[PDB]
Parts: C-alpha cells; sequence; structure tokens
C-alpha cells in the first residue's frame, strides 16, 4: 500500500556496503523485500537479524547475514515501532523481539524508524509500555513497577502478557508485563526509575536512538529528524 | 580461620533475626554458616519462613528443614542477610563472585533492610579491586562486551574483561544469563558507573550494590563490627 513506499524511502539511507541491522514485524519485512531486489542487482549489504522471523526473511530472499559477535558495530538499524513522539522517542516491542531490537540499535551509528502516520503521538504512552522482566522474583518486581510507577508521577495496570494459556517467553527467556501508563511525559526519567528494579531486564522505551523516522501519512510520505 | 570469622559475623546477624519475620537468605560460604545457626535455632522452635537466592541455597535450606518461600508467593520481606565481595565505608558493595548477583539484589530490593555478612578482608577503602560482575544477555554479546568498555572509558575506567567459564563453557546464571567480569581496579564513582551500565541494552543487571545494604556485620580479629550508614 503506502507501506511499501515508506519502506523504499528508508531504503535510500542504506549505502552500499553498509552493515545492516534488520528489525522485526510487519513494516520491516517490507524493507527486507526491497533491500533483497537491491543486491539481486549487485548491491552489497550484511545484516544482523532482530528475530528469527527477520531471519528467516532474509535467507529466504538473498540478504546476506551476520551477527554481532562477528560484526559488533553496525552502520544503521531500520526498524518499525508503536508510537514515536516528536522527540524520535519511541515505545517498542508490541512485537515481542524489543532486546534484541535495543541491543541492535544501540550497537549502531544510526536508527531509521519506519512507521504510518497513526503511530505518531503528541505524547508516548497510549500503547502499553512492554518491560521485559526475570521470571525469578515475578511478584517483586510487579510491586516495584508500580511503586517506580507512582514516584515518577504516573500510574496503570500491569499485564503480564501471554500468548496461548501461558506466559510468553521472550527469545532470551524473560516474560513481558504490559504497563498500560497512558501518558509518559518524561521517558527518561521513568527509564532510569524502571532500571533501578533488579528483575527489570529491560524495557520498551528508546530513547535518544531513532536520529530519522519515515512515516507514511494520509497525505503521503514523510521524514522526522533530529 | 576465614571459616570461624564468618560464623562469629553470621551469628551477630541473626541477633537482628526476629520471630516470624520473612527472610531472604544469600548464597556463598558465609551465607552458608548463617543458615545453619539458623536452623540449629529452628529446631528449638524458632518461626522465620525464607526465599533463596540460588539453587544451592535452596538445597541446603530444604536439607535442614528451613521454611522456604518464594517472592511470586511472599513478594515483600523483612529482611536480607548476604555476603558481599567488598564493602566500603557508605556501606556500598560489590556482588556477584558466587554467581547469584541478579537474584540476591532482586531479594534485597524486595526487603525493608539488608544486612551484609562478611570476613574483614572484604572490608575496603574504595570499590574496584575485585573485578566488578556484570551480569549480560547471551544475544549480541559482542555489542554487549565494546558497550561495557564504552561505558568504562567515559567514567574513567579500563582493564580486561573475561566472559566467567565453569569447566570449559561460559558460567550460565540461575536466570539464563552470562556474567562478564570487569577488572576496572578502583572505582571511585559507583552510581555514575551503575547508570552507564544499565544504558546497555545488553546488560541486565550487575554486581554493585548502592544504597541496598543498611548495616554489615563484619568479623575480623580485631572483634565484632556492624558498620551503619552515614
Amino acid at each position: 500500500k503506502l507501506k511499501i513506499a515508506a519502506a523504499a524511502e528508508a531504503l535510500t539511507h542504506v549505502k552500499d556496503g553498509m552493515r545492516l541491522g534488520i528489525g522485526t514485524g510487519s513494516t520491516a519485512e517490507e524493507f527486507v523485500r526491497l533491500l533483497a531486489d537491491k543486491v539481486s542487482n549487485g548491491f552489497k549489504i550484511i545484516g544482523v537479524p532482530t528475530s528469527e522471523r527477520t531471519a528467516k526473511l532474509c535467507k529466504e530472499l538473498g540478504v546476506p547475514l551476520t551477527t554481532l559477535d562477528e560484526t559488533p558495530h553496525l552502520d544503521l538499524t531500520v526498524d518499525g515501532a508503536d508510537e514515536v513522539d516528536t522527540n524520535l522517542s519511541l515505545i517498542k516491542g508490541g512485537g515481542g523481539a524489543l532486546l534484541r531490537e535495543k541491543i541492535v540499535a544501540a550497537a549502531s551509528d544510526a536508527m531509521i524508524v519506519i512507521a504510518d502516520s497513526s503511530k505518531v503521538v503528541e505524547t508516548l504512552g497510549r500503547f502499553p509500555l512492554p518491560v521485559e522482566v526475570n521470571r525469578f522474583g515475578l511478584g517483586a518486581t510487579m510491586r516495584a513497577i508500580e511503586e517506580a510507577a507512582a514516584k515518577c508521577g504516573l500510574a496503570g495496570p500491569l499485564a503480564l502478557r501471554l500468548k496461548d494459556g501461558s506466559p510468553f517467553v521472550t527469545d532470551g527467556g524473560h516474560y513481558i508485563v504490559d504497563a498500560s501508563f497512558g501518558r509518559i511525559p518524561d521517558p527518561k526519567t521513568l527509564s532510569d526509575a524502571l532500571f533501578a528494579i533488579p528483575g527489570v531486564v529491560e524495557h520498551g522505551l528508546f530513547i535518544g536512538l531513532a536520529r530519522a523516522a519515515v512515516v507514511a501519512g494520509n497525505d503521503g510520505i514523510r521524514t522526522m529528524n533530529r
């Protein structure tokens, strides 16, 4: 649809010979398809996958693959997001790949986001914030998340994420708690508060990582910048 | 030896353990001696319920008839008692030489108070001579290694990073993670370093305990001393 043109605009930021971090979800898959077309004309690139599902896609379509162990620093990560605010702070992890996405993006010189107009918000937080937790001590970690929220002036339900009947286990062996805070006006402070909890592994706030964002508007395609 | 000093500290810390409080039970050689002293007390009708910080702490406690519970079942505790690899005058710690730092920090942070018990060799002027354990995700190990070096550099630190091994392959934490032992030598600002390490998406947790321990019972041959908080 327009989803395609948004990915295609992001692929213009990709240079010959780049070391690339590749996102997960509906939008990054399309970026994979279009970049596969380009290699298939002698465009050279090497990619780190942020999930098994992206990894499979790259191999079926001929996008060369590497690892952060073999390729510890990347030029660019391209990935989707659940919410983008005007500081280009994001909420990510609706797809359950939040940690590998943070690690890959944090290992990169720059991160480009691809989203539609509906994901761009005045204030982050209507999308529930995914928080990745250890299964040991979940009860005390839930308490601490509510107290961490209270101290930052927020509140809302914390819902242990399920798949089928059971808790969702991430690629890395953790549970996810989706925190519905409604409005997160100071992401950095909340991120600090959540990190001070030992049970917290990581969370879906991507702060200061996206240098630019391609948005599929109702009018057409637009890029936001830093 | 070292052993009888760890016992005297354990016994002075149990002076703080009251009938029926719910306890965080540490792990390692010094917490072992505290468990026995609690067990000898249990069999004469002492009342307590304890959350284990490790796989092996739980087995000792069950072998001795110490009532055991869960943080899912018992999410807030009264008191955690545990060892430490380093204690400084502010009661900031380095922990995780025995590999249980994550569960230990979770347990201690869920407690109204945390008391440390150690022998006098564990008391330091400045944290950092004991290499700092950092618990890391297996995914992206290479990028996480780099970021730890970049964080150290911004805090004016340096040293080897060794992926911790056991029997020839990486030590796997109870929680499914690796440990990178960071030999920084001297850590004059623990708080700044702790923030810089948390900022790494690969870092799960680390062995700096800042502001958690309310007191530290220390043995030594110049007698038993409880360190306190300025």
